């Protein structure tokens, strides 16, 4: 049957991507995801379909009005592949499944069809590095090492190899190799016991990852982010990150990926300082020839960290000290600090909405390509009774009713309850009561998405951070080079307070600043220092007119 | 027994203000009122200290805390006389007893005492022109018409007198006679049929009011408001409205309240337009000899409908229009436009935050004396289940646990269901979740209490409305006379959207605007138009200094 | 236009029965009232088929599906005239038009044909002594008195008549004469100011109110509850209540009603004891002659001190006091105490031996004028709530169950008139309207709110309130004993428990046997049955055979609050 993997005699056999229907593509847009706006949602999480207490991908179909509405360009989607889920889905026990939770391929397919038809994309995470203990390829290879899975896997006779190789998960694992009880041997994982790693020196290994990669973008996903890319080649003497058979092997990846499914992205997880992660574009010279997009980690508290002190400059030093990357190429931008590794937006700024809008208008405004997370938009919170992962991972609050409108069964069959947090809670916070209030944190941020779309400025536009006497405030200009092209400035108050400034704009002298939320004509552009006001953590936004 | 008023044998015997204990008086201030933030607040509403379901005086005093901690000035209660409750309480069956449901008069002098004690004033409602069918003299006139009491009443054998005198209640009352079954004659009563009126014609009747005025300032109130007051007297051929014998009486019972208990106040309640209800000031040249404060009702429509509009002329135009009163006088303001006779202001205002906090900056900025309304400062709703009066006396909004935190008892023991409204609702708003939130609603008008009162301009200064260019800005200087003397500035935005503003502000060349809210100050002022900016409905209030 | 009533010019003009379709009859059955299980429903807060926040005709037209399910057998409506609703829709505007508020004559007419197609009927209350304040009658009356209409109503010059009635609404009324402003005399009013009362003196006035009748059964209408009818006539010398020329009025519309359309009910309300309701079901002579159904208000108080003394005999005791009655009438039970249009209970000092000691029970004392359902009434007993209903549905009469008390609903104050509780979503699935637009706010209380209680949860699990109350009921239609069959109390050697049998006259006639518990505590109990020596008890939830009957006193043991419900077959 088609929805699943199965194992006869000795070799494993898998779907291939005819076997599915094919959904409807969307225009071959080499440069969509400089321009997209990403919307990271939790399958379990969103909308439940069947009636069965965990929010399922049929769910998600019927919520593609909502995000639409919303005005987000793409979804990007946590693992869903078949899993026993000892690792919230991380470790894939296969990657030509969907977890028959969330339901089939076939329904997966429907997604992406809907979804394109409302032109909004789909991405999700591809678990690279390692597999499940549950995963078939292992369980072959511990059973049969001279069958053909055998080497697909690193195995050794000896704990002492690749020693200086940090241990990751400190707390819980004590050494990166694992005594099999069947195989007898040791074998390797950066993560967790039950996640063995891929032995990538294996070219068969290599190809069946590449296949694995055709398979979905066969089915019709727009891109991956590729998951522990930094951990995939190990070599002894080494901290075995980083290596560059692991940068030779992605830049393969990419030349496969642009010859037979053009208009792809490629995104890379690495948990990694700022021209340490640039590596993971590629060689410059050739435009970019690695993964499209990899994320500015030291942003998010940066912002923090300057609303706090109420400067501009640990905002503006992050900025000025980022390496320059290649044309195709775009920083994943979002208002979090953790990865893998958390807490949510509001309740990090003690539920302070202007600071919240502050912070949303720096991210739809700065350098990069925004990701905000499912429930921002509202204000969700998060829950310390579940800690870090799954404090975060809440269902949708929808409306303040049974199960904040997310599911229909009874509460009891839920995977999580809806939190009934005094401030946070669905009761307090949801979607229902906020889509009828003109200023209310979601058609805020409504408002700035349908605006930011007006003005390619913001996305691929030139960073130009100007200087005020005011430290509290920050004001910079986007602008896209060529003659009548699109210039935008924004004004971002750090004090809690109301602040003066005075902006050096003569670089547009005679130019109109137009205010972008109500088109509102400001004074003129002079050989003076233009003055502007705002109150405690306010902001404007501006087109520079000629 | 103190408690209580007896009638024997056919005259109404009741205690004297000496027959109780005497509450801690404050320093005498004549002009008080000109300083003070009004808090009306309902006693069955605030909190239920006996765990009856119903709010006390006992609750009240408990919750004096969190009033001084608001910084309100004066506490107005809704009338709480003994009464059968047939309107609410406004048909008063005893004037010398407090209604046994909210407590014993000893509890109002533990209330008066316990608020002074925190600097905070207390006035009450006082019903003037009639009684219940259930007060004793109103029993003891239809019985013994020949009896003292006989004459306290209007008394007529037939219904065509006092024409072309309007019906107030044309919805359930027909006609301002009723046929009394017992005495077999017909009685005067401008609003219901069980509020019979009071003959003011009567010297025993004027005396007997004056005297339960001295009953209540002995007890240590600092003022009334006195209701109904447009129709205490009636002579035929008019509309028996506002008459000659009315106003008189008025100015005796001023001339009392000062030489007997002086720097109390007295309120006139009269929904009437400004220049018709500056009549209730008295004569000018007396520097005021009649009520000390009356009320400004168009100003919270025009409020509204230049915000709707977007344009500042409909409240300075109303301003400009407002008669000039005398100097021991005041017009008292509040953000509501029905009396007796509504709505709520965040409901009215579809919930947007930054437009209640801008009506709210107009409320303590502008001429007079402001009036909040108990769980305005949390952003409480209305109930159309109860239909207008009832609809706003829902309980206070503590919490969001059991009861919303206002009582102990057993839900169905209370007198109303605290609103379960989706947004207005005790879950979604209440005092403990916006104590902490800095930016909250409630931390809010604590704010800017707390900056007016710094600032005796807002109070008791002159007011001065510039002109801009910009027709959606409203702006305008309070200023104290004499040389440094207090002088502030208010912008107020109308428009939704960001707007720039000139201000002609050459009255205070070379001054420096300093922001009261953070103390920032601001470019100083030339001879040249000041240039401000504002987003969507901001406000800033400025000290100019010298 | 058919739909209101319009003066024009001097002469209120309204619409005929043929002018609306009409909706098809059941076969004529003149006994049905015996046999029938009511259900009373406000149609405000049932269900909302408009989306307007308020119930209505359409949305419970919806809802049959889930009655004939349940298992009653007619519907009861409170008024839905007319009205300026400033007494309930008690003080009627108009009586050929149905509250816009709930729809129109013509939804009316679906309702009858959607709910005699189930084979469930539709009755409803009619005011007889009064009409509105607003109504066109007493507009007309006012402004011409030489007019057609000046006679409808009861006017003097002066107030000193009459004097001898009492006063209903002590509180709120002072005097049966209201002053009329326009008209400049005084009008009669047993109720309150705003409702005249009509002069049924005019001739015009009794064949005008007739008509009412033979047009809402011309609809389609299975009957009413003549709401007020002790107070139509007045007389100088007397109290005003219960004349004579009342109960010939009365005797003239069944008159009418079997001529003109045979095989509907008239119920009598009347706040009064039994042996004085007595005489609303007219000449025994006759069969009975005037109503077919009256409600016996004592019972469910002595049923209350029964279960608080822990003794049978105030039960007992008002049975054995009930007047028999003609051979066409029944009376109506239900558990309360007085109906909507009075304030306090039924008693009376004379004839009720429990007169003063209902006051001095506390938990007694809290339900003589509130009105509560039954759940709450028994602090959400569940054996209690049980034996109650398990009374109400074996004693002789027609039970009358309340809309909501088969889920156990409960009360609010400011209140048993909150929305119907279907589900545990959004609006408790009464409306999809705004939350904020609707009449009233589902409870939310923590144990009777739409959350915790609601048909969609109950209806699933075999174990819920709402499964005993529709098996109780279905039992109980197996059985005509129940219905129709004479009543016969047992000996017994412990007087915690009630038992008595039911029987149908003639060979093998129904026959079945109840027996409860009124203690809190487990009872035995030794009952006389040798009249049914040989006769086998089939308990009937379960069809268990208990063991055949002997000459030996049959011994019989229950838990607290316990009881059993048999058939004694041969
Ligand atoms: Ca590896
Ligand atoms: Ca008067
Ligand atoms: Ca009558």
């Amino acid at each position: 049957p088609v929805q699943g993997s199965h194992v006869e005699g000795g070799v494993v056999e898998h779907p291939d991507a005819k076997d599915f229907g094919s959904a409807a593509a969307l225009p071959a847009d080499p440069t969509w995801f400089k321009h997209a706006v990403f919307y990271e949602v939790l399958v379990r999480a969103f909308f439940d379909a069947s009636a069965d207490g965990s929010g399922d991908l049929r769910g998600l179909i019927d919520r593609l009005d909502y995000l639409q509405w919303l005005g987000i360009d793409c979804i990007w989607l946590p693992p869903f592949y078949d899993s026993p889920l000892r690792d919230g889905g991380y470790d894939i026990r296969d990657f030509y499944k969907v977890l028959p939770e969330f339901g089939t391929v076939d329904d997966f397919v429907a997604l992406v069809d809907a979804a394109h038809r409302r032109g909004i994309r789909i991405i999700t995470d591809l678990v690279m590095n390692h597999t499940s203990e549950s995963h078939p390829w292992f369980q072959e290879s511990r059973r049969d090492p001279d069958g053909p899975y055998g080497d697909y896997y690193v195995w050794s006779d000896t704990s002492e190899r690749y020693t200086d190789a940090r241990i990751i998960f400190v707390d819980t694992e004590e050494s990166n190799w694992s005594f099999d009880p069947v195989r007898r041997q040791f074998y390797w994982h950066r993560f967790f016991s039950h996640q063995p790693d891929l032995n990538y020196d294996n070219p068969a290994v290599q190809e069946a990852m590449i296949d694995v990669i055709r398979f979905w973008l066969g089915l019709g996903i727009d891109g991956f982010r590729l998951d522990a890319v930094p951990y995939l080649f190990e070599r002894e003497g080494t901290n075995c990150e980083n290596l560059p058979e692991t940068h030779a092997f992605l830049k393969r990846v990419r030349k496969v990926v642009d010859d037979e499914f053009p208009g792809r992205v490629l995104l890379a997880e690495a948990n990694q300082w700022p021209g340490d992660v640039v590596e993971y574009f590629g060689d410059p010279n050739t435009g970019g020839d690695e993964c499209h997009m990899a994320f500015h980690f030291p942003l998010m508290p940066r912002i923090f960290m300057a609303v706090r002190r109420e400067s501009r400059f640990p905002i503006s030093e992050i900025i000025a000290q980022t390496p320059p990357i290649p044309d195709m190429a775009q920083w994943g931008i979002f208002l979090r600090n953790h990865d893998e590794l958390r807490r949510r937006l509001a309740p990090l700024l003690d539920n302070d909405r202007n600071q919240i809008e502050l912070f949303t208008a720096l991210l739809l405004s700065l350098p990069g390509s925004p990701v905000l997370y499912y429930g921002d938009e509202i204000g969700m919170g998060d829950v310390i009774w579940l800690g870090d992962r799954d404090g975060v991972r809440i269902p949708m609050q929808w409306t303040p009713d049974r199960n904040a409108g997310f599911s229909t069964a009874n509460p009891g069959r839920l995977y999580l309850p809806p939190s009934q947090d005094p401030v946070y809670g669905y009761q307090a916070v949801n979607v229902e009561a906020q889509r009828d209030t003109s200023t209310s944190l979601l058609n805020f941020t409504r408002t700035m998405l349908a605006v930011r779309r007006r003005h390619p400025a913001f996305a691929v536009g030139a960073f130009q951070e100007l200087g005020g006497s005011n430290p509290s405030v920050l004001a910079y200009v986007r602008q896209v080079a060529g003659d009548d092209g699109d210039t935008v400035l924004c004004v971002n108050n750090l004090s809690r307070f109301p602040q003066p400034i005075e902006l050096d704009l003569q670089q547009w002298t005679n130019y109109t600043p137009v205010e972008l939320t109500g088109h509102v004509e400001f004074p003129r552009i002079g050989q003076v220092p233009y003055l502007l006001t705002l109150p405690g953590h306010g902001f404007y936004w501006f087109q520079l007119t000629t």
